[PDB]
């Protein structure tokens, strides 16, 4: 169960507002990696865990952190867009703010009511595909590490994005937290990772077809990729490089369908 | 530019039809982690890369590749549905068909002519959502190592729902490649967190609030992840642990927006 | 079955061309509150409806009228297009009008050839997942008000970002339609109440844990809801308030899965 | 800012394992109106309200409270799918699993090893798109009755697709916190219905275009609805009716666009 | 503007219940090239249209026939889903029912009462995605014909997945005006063609590269596309072969991108 | 299986930078009826082809030739996003720029770093929903002609929209590439349509109510399509004319569900 303080984590107030900042900062609240993707991704998979304690407590902790995160940033991109232009009475008081009002994202006044929404800074609603919860830990700490690295790089960019303090302030303690959470998931990752193995799932090398677990092929006519050859893989073993890569499936040919499905192919 | 040659890079070929398969397959073609995910990523963050020739040449032999297998996995789901029943004619040979028709993608017959589809096993359709490009390789790279992993958690559970030879020799090969991309897009990552920083993106450190960085922070009730507590993270700094952590950032007060808006909150 | 007039309902001609209007506009065409939704929500129930005549006949009557909005919506962005500026000729002949391109739709143009799209103002493809028809009309007549309530809102909202003539006294017309229709399913709304009950559905008293279903839980710190507390709700009991609201249900332990799934989780 | 109790709100533990429920109870979870709506819902209204502290409190309050709704579904999810049929193995041990296998969704194993996902039972992912945050309270207390009353209905409904005593117990639970939900946004609603209006938004009575604001029109053949005439709406005017729509607007003509646009309509 | 008559165009009246076959004709009402694509592509262009009345008069009159096989399938579905089973009472009535239930949309029963839903088969929501409104009636006359003629594919198919008389009649009904509908928009097509031209858009043959205009490219390694070498084109040109594809356009290289975008690519 | 080259097709980059261009051009990259769906519908149709090699293999050519277009699409809009505006210090360099920085796609920078996405212009997600693949080539050969139509008209608007001769270099050979495809496209439906038949599917006349297929129905009262009464359609009979269609299906009644269900309808 969960409870709720109207205290924020951390600051989330801007110097002035800008509603330009507030349709970016959509992108951190109903983007693919914003922090809803976060706290719905880290959530699934706490609860989903059956396993140890120390990683599906982690979970549970940080999809809550997550929870105060989608409210900062809701927040924030509340005040942001405080006074914000959207009719003609805003342009007879200043005829400049017609490209402000061409930037901002339509739908924060007339759906909202100059309000955060749900979406991304393009309008595309978040959805649950920007979730992963697969079961195998040693996958989703990988998964997790992406999700705080994409988050993180968009937060740094939004930091060049804006000159105001106050944003900044709240950026620069989400880079922290994100980078707390990058190096926690790492650290779980690799425990997992010499408990099951390097290759996810890790139970699986003798099924595989061995001869071509190392093999580098090079599909595309660059030779950069030739610079792995030689290089010893993190399971121990050497990677080969193949020039040349053969097609050994010969050429398909399946059976015309049922007369009932009108499949008139030539 | 690419050229084509009809030959599979491995056999897709099953020893017998079997629909419900095929739709099980449609997960490989058109989910979320599957071969159209991969193929899009590594080609569009191949394309969009101005660095090492190492990584871009890399993603575009995988990407490429990775064509190879939506080919594979298409034919393969073809060859699956021959034969597959959908209508009254159907029942009147076996009337056990039902169950058969039951569990199938009703759209797998009506739609497409007993043939595959680009949406997953439920008919969701696949989506550029899935695909990440960000522009920073040590963001990407992890996210393809995730994109292998989640994969290869998924070809080794069809592995296990399958007693089909022909479909577990095609799985078998997959395994491989996923395990020397897995590799491969390790080792990338790896030479490029050691170029640019393990924290990304690594040009953030003096930006960040510090203080917050390496705090584990207990929002939820289980002591679990006090184990991390005092434990060196990968940048070399040792976890702190906060057990009750604190809301630091006061109670927002959002101005009231324009009358305009007609925002009646009481 | 239909039958279809060229003569729009009412007016749906702008004074004057405004494309940044028209964009305004797939709200009211392609959004989730927007005239395609009422006009497929209300024909879905009236189809659905096996009840009394008196709402079946209603949401079909309505719903025939929302097409006709459809109509008009489709036939003022048509004409709020027109003109409209797309590419260097335009700019050649004004110059001033980079802003009003900066704040278009791309898409009306390049997809659409100055026409109205099926999309919101962000882009974004209407669809049916804004619809509702659920069998039961206390519920879905909760819905239709709701419908009417936040197409209403948005419709002001759209009267103070123009000062268009033309497009006000459309504006003007649908204000008056949806306070009807507001009532109306207002009025059908409570006539449905009086037959099965204020709460949905009304046919579970007996059998819901009646203990916790006058209870005000107070989840958040604040303190305003306690203001309810005494107040008599509208099935004539009064609200009761849990300053603490417990945990009742334990820490769950799901069991692990299979190993044929790979659920490595520590 | 949230903190988090491993403990479940309510009991949320089923006496058998069933698959097939497991995949009705993802409406309730990843559904149109199922708990991650109304915890987005209304936690979002709640962080966007700057109005009277009894609805922001409420608001936060419930929708902190669909968090712990949100985790029980989830849990619940995760204990029917236990020990669920998903591979040849399974109908080694027992043939007649195919039937129970058909009707799962293939997903529940492959992506998510026995776990819930973030879609409804179809696999179509949940979405903000189900989400209402409209900045006026009179509308939106209208739509969080509204999903409150579809979340019973589908409650009751799944309690009768169920004789599980433990998952009916969930069940009675969550249908007695939809009534106390049902009653408190009827009782907020009604308060801010006398203070704004009852038309929604209260302050365009002057604006629209009176004439056409109390005619029932008769846009389609059926006359039940002809029992609203001389009603008395809720607004104290009554119903006219008109039994005879007509046609006020004219025929459109919008003209032909710029060459460069090639629409070649004849 | 619109008016409705409760008559249906033909019957929509099913023998016997079927809720297998419901879910088949979902395919008809939500989905890609169901009745609602075709009702709302025709009607968008025909609104659209500034051309000639012979051509929009078609569209609306086409559009506005759409709108009753919308109406049609939704009731067909609604008879096809009476008595339909959902729970453990319709089990004990027959045990049987249990492969009707796993072949079922869950939705059906869960969410619209055991009525239509707006989704195709899978639950996937009809969306503006699937609609044309080009401004060029060339090419959506091309798309009209495309629209019918994948509809009648299916109309076909679903003929062969049913038994029951009532639903063939309707089907046959469809199937008719299918025929008409490909017919009519092929005579409007050629015409337009015979006035703009065959190539679509007709005024752009001085603008494009002219000497890849008429050349077959074989990027894959099959030969069956040389016999289109020398025969003769719609434009009355031959076409020409080229067996080895040239790649022209070198190997690029874009600018690394501002550092404030740490696009860290090695 | 596929092998990739560094070097394009054909020249992709522009003489200059052009970030609203650059947005412009992802509706050929992303968009409904861009590069991406003509890649994966002819890929996809092309390997589910049981029958003539000449159409199988010219869907595998063109679909291969498509990925190259995707290729030049992409690497279009990285060299047309270079130094493009993004935050406080491009504006602190030239305040000019706030007008193209309010036109960009803000996820340009944000998510991809100044490179190209999969969306479309307004950041709506490429998915599979744009793509047909039906097991019949009448029919999908009408559609890839439709593709080729619709395509050719956005590239053909898209010269309209830049002065750039680099840009419109690449338009040109995509224009006449777009023309061959056209052409190649409906030479193959014309070869199928003389086999099969001018309505599809082609064996099912003798199952239709044909006393229906070859009557234009007048739904709207405007009388333009009357001047098709009397043509010849393709199939060689007449159009008949009928001014005013007859409902002939009577008034649906649906039985009333199962009180389980709660279809409270009055
Ligand atoms: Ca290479
Ligand atoms: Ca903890
Ligand atoms: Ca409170
Ligand atoms: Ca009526
Ligand atoms: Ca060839
Ligand atoms: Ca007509
Ligand atoms: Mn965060
Ligand atoms: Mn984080
Ligand atoms: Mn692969
Ligand atoms: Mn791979
Ligand atoms: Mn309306
Ligand atoms: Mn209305
Ligand atoms: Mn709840
Ligand atoms: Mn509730
Ligand atoms: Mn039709
Ligand atoms: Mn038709
Ligand atoms: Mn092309
Ligand atoms: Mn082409
Ligand atoms: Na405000
Ligand atoms: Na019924
Ligand atoms: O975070
Ligand atoms: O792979
Ligand atoms: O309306
Ligand atoms: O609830
Ligand atoms: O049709
Ligand atoms: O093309």
């Amino acid at each position: 169960m969960f409870k709720h303080t109207r205290k924020l984590q951390y600051n989330a107030k801007p110097d002035r507002s800008d509603p330009i900042m507030a349709r970016r900062l959509q992108e951190s609240l109903g983007g693919q990696w914003g922090e809803t993707t976060g706290m719905m991704s880290f959530l699934s998979q706490g609860w989903a865990s059956t396993g140890a304690e120390k990683y599906k407590d982690l979970l549970l902790d940080t999809g809550t952190e997550e929870m105060a995160h989608v409210e900062m940033i809701s927040t924030m991109i509340g005040y942001l867009l405080e006074d914000a232009p959207f009719g003609p009475e805003d342009l007879k008081r200043d005829p400049s703010l017609a490209t402000t009002m061409a930037g901002m994202d339509p739908e924060h006044s007339l759906v909202h009511g100059l309000n955060a929404s749900l979406n991304n800074p393009n309008g595309a609603a978040w959805n649950a595909g920007y979730v992963t919860s697969s079961g195998n830990l040693v996958a989703d700490m990988r998964f997790n590490v992406v999700r705080e690295s994409e988050a993180r790089l968009q937060v740094s960019r939004l930091y060049s994005m804006t000159e105001d303090e106050g944003v900044r302030d709240m950026l620069k303690f989400l880079l922290a937290r994100e980078t707390q959470h990058q190096l926690q998931f790492m650290k779980a990752q690799e425990e997992l990772e010499e408990k099951y193995g390097i290759i996810v799932p890790g139970d699986m090398k003798e099924i595989e077809h061995s001869e071509f677990s190392h093999v580098l092929m090079n599909f595309s006519d660059g030779d950069g990729s030739k610079a792995f050859e030689g290089q010893v893989a993190k399971d121990g073993e050497k990677f080969t490089y193949q020039e040349n890569p053969e097609a050994m499936g010969g050429i398909p040919h399946i059976k015309p369908g049922d007369p009932r499905l009108h499949n008139h192919q030539g």
